[PDB]
């Protein structure tokens, strides 16, 4: 992370403990965990370089998702590249004609950042710590995604929260676009519930568009 | 959290840690454990803005229970909208003409809010906080609420102060309005304790008008 | 707790860890445990606001010893108001003609106080927390007392030691008050220890009026 | 303990924590053990306040041992007020021609201090709380004192060196003035210790004074 | 580590706990678990002086480690020296003329360094603290090497996923310059997994160049 | 320790909580662990204050070593003073003609030191601290060493590794002179090595004059 002291933008390492408990945390519940989720993304919390990112992954993952990892960082960062270039306002972007990033800033292999968290964030924009760190985050999430919500039913001794849950779960972690989930969620609820579910959902009012709207509309009922 | 800095209002993260910490007492105490609601509270004693308390909401709650939670707190959210625009001098709003809070300011979705705490930081004003804060906390009870006071009667082995604390619980947790709920309780005590007791309360002085009341005044007798 | 910054005074909430530590102590010791004791009063050590001593009494006492807290503090509260309204200068009271406190003031319930810790900071003064701090502890050790020392002999096979400090623990959590604890203790001591001890105790010299000196004299003679 | 603020001196409580901590080390390994006595030293090398030593006194020792406490305390701070009376420069008295210490000062109870540890680090100086603390220390020595050297011999299969400190241990803990301390040490080495120890003290250099001394001369010839 | 106070530049020592939990890390962990090297990386991460460095190893290695730790380091150090000498340039070197690095300072072993964590603090450059911890930590990677890569095949029972892992950390821990690993581990991909992974290399798109992006496209195919 | 406040020095002292942990650290692991030594360094690594250490090993260490340590304090400190007393520029001297140190002062017994932790803090210089806290170092060295070589030979089932290691830790705790240390290790590893190693060891290039350096060049061939 960067903290401003008086001469300016100075490196601040995580804490090691934190990145070792996580470490713990990513080996003992994996990477799907809600813990683990927790846990990293409260770590990445504040702005981190690309000396942070790296090194926090490289620990906390093992040498193949670690590998993965990497490879979705590049075209998260890439994405960021594409977007800073079509737009100058870019919050990547520096104000100044010179000031467009570009990858190699962004993986702090350019001049001067190279090997050097000091140099990093003395040389990178608050802009470009935000591109960097919320790429290696959704790079994170890609990596326990890849660590079938269509087959999911209601069992017959299942209750329907527990379906609800379990059928959520498998949407919000699929490839569907996230505009899509709402409707396939609920779609799933009126067509995959037991029997006295399906009625309670048939003759729900027609204003309840999410997920939770219509769980709380069954959990009223029972 | 918001911290004012020396160029001004700047976001904090949450400790990482304590986050992990009320996911575990949540997973291991459960939703109505006062242990839970107590530490849930302490996290939120901090004025929390939008990017804070989506993230600890998701983190330490289930998909389904989150699901839930963001329904509740849209409601809640609506409610402060409804009272800033019916009194301009809520503190949700800020002094100026054009300061009135809206529902995408205080959901952190306004321009220059959109997934960036570092800019809501900078945006919203305190009294916003303040309302996001309560308003999730308040989602969080209901969630708690959702996760019969008057059928409880003390049993015949069952002392009173564990019937008192039972059903004062079961009443607290209840739809009643908070108003009705005292008068409740305390007809419960006159009605369904054991028959010593009944005899013990009938005859109290009629100035004790509390459960807490009634209750000091029982545990005197005993 | 309060802490003065630049602007002025400012709420700071009492941290969450140590609210769910004391709950634990509360439920795995007992409110009688003078582990409890001692840690609650560590807690209690910095002047607190309203909103700080509800919320931290309602999260670590259970809903009946919560009821009996409540009602022990609003006499507590009282008995400082019948105090500072019989003389101006107590220290609850502001400097100024109209700078009276107040049942509303100290329940943090006065204009711009309700559910506002941080307008509780900004509006009470120093005095009147040390009055609801001082309150609110000694409401929680009457509900430790609420939650027979004229009984209690020393045991034949029972040291003196083990007998002193059982029936000192009793007398100061009996109804005495505080200026007849040391002659019924010593009482005690002559009247109702073992034979030995007994005549140890006949023949010490008069100067020694306290349990502790009592004590001393006994123990130097074993 | 005291910290000097803007306005002047200020209280800062004792961590509740390590309170709770050392309550825990006093029960479970005992007054008398060198853990305990390793941790009240170390919680008290901050100056104190009378608040602050009684309430911590209060919290980690029984009743009956805290009763003892008091009284020594009473013991130590008259000493301290026997030796401030006699020499006008003692560091406990103040500059000033009405500045000498008192009891009520020593134990917070003058005008301003009563039951109130802001007005104590207002009102005391610097020197007083120094003897209070030491006064406070050296009370809890005597209380671990109270909870026959001269029969300690060097058993038939025990070392030398767990002699030696078992009976260090026995003189230091002893009523002989601290002076008396090494010269009976010394002699107990010369007379107790079993046959082949006694011919290698009885020809050690003449130099040799201290326990240590002879210990290491001992060691230093098994 | 070192810390720019008022005076000037300040030695400030690494925490001894995170000193004790690594050196335990080391013990029960091994020198080559992901969570050591994290651990030692994250306490590495900022500046050290050589006091530091030395003592952090000396404590966490065992005797024998630590003094393959030193030759290690002393070669690492050399190669930073004969760069600073061939390059005057070089971050090591000072912007004076008598200010180029040499090995006495970078081991602190320099006038007015020798012992003296103080005074490495005040006479050490920046650039030449960044070359002391890199090399440090080059050398405790090379120790943790010396604590193959062409026998491992993917067994008949065995995942792709864990033999591209395993492969991938005997490929990374061995003697292959940098460079040449990610041509070797595809290599070995091709030729060494099972049949059927065999099959879906073989016509995998040209432009797949790292080992992250053969293992998403396998992963992707079942 | 001492702080520089704005007064001036100040005392600071020692967390109790790792006073405690390095007592059980003592205890659990023995005086002549890795990690406890590492432990006592770590918390002497900020300049001590003759109370700070005397304090410190008194707590951390049993009456009988305790003893020892200050026998071999004692020894170190006057070390010191001769070669204060043969040096004016010494660090442990003042500037000034009336500054040079002496072993009352080393001890805090000059006047305004005795038992006030704050005057030794207000009065020593730091490079007094620096000495104190080196001596009281060497001391718990030579308590540890206290608490052979020559007869080590490298047994039929045990590795060379494992030989090194155990011979060096003995070499390294014996009494010879540092200087002596690396050729009688070489010496023992050519001769006292089971047949393969002894040949492997045999034609060694000459260059290979440190035990890491042999060490290395006998793994490299294993």
């Amino acid at each position: 992370p960067v903290v401003i002291k008086t001469e300016g933008p100075a490196w601040t390492p995580l804490e090691p403990k934190l990145i070792t408990r996580l470490a713990d945390t990513v080996r003992t519940k994996g990477l799907r965990s809600p813990i683990t989720m927790a846990e990293v993304e409260a770590l990445m919390s504040s702005p981190l370089l690309p000396h942070d990112v790296t090194n926090l992954m490289r620990v906390i993952l093992g040498p193949a998702p670690y590998a993965l990892w990497m490879d979705a960082w590049g075209v998260q960062l890439q994405t960021v590249i594409a977007a800073a270039t079509r737009d100058p306002r870019h919050p990547a972007n520096g104000q100044g004609r010179g000031e467009r990033t570009n990858l190699n800033r962004l993986k702090g292999l350019a001049d001067g950042m190279v090997g050097n968290p000091q140099g990093q964030a003395a040389l990178l924009r608050p802009g470009e710590l935000v591109a960097i760190t919320a790429s290696a985050l959704q790079a994170f999430r890609e990596v326990a995604r890849l660590a079938p919500w269509a087959d999911i039913m209601q069992g017959p001794s299942e209750s329907f929260v527990d379906f609800a849950n379990r059928l959520i779960k498998a949407v919000e972690g699929s490839d569907l676009p996230p505009s899509a989930r709402a409707p396939v969620i609920i779609d799933c609820f009126r067509q995959k519930s037991q029997p006295d579910i399906q009625q309670l959902i048939r003759t729900a009012p027609s204003t309840l568009t999410t997920p939770g709207e219509i769980i709380k509309y069954v959990l009223d009922r029972q």
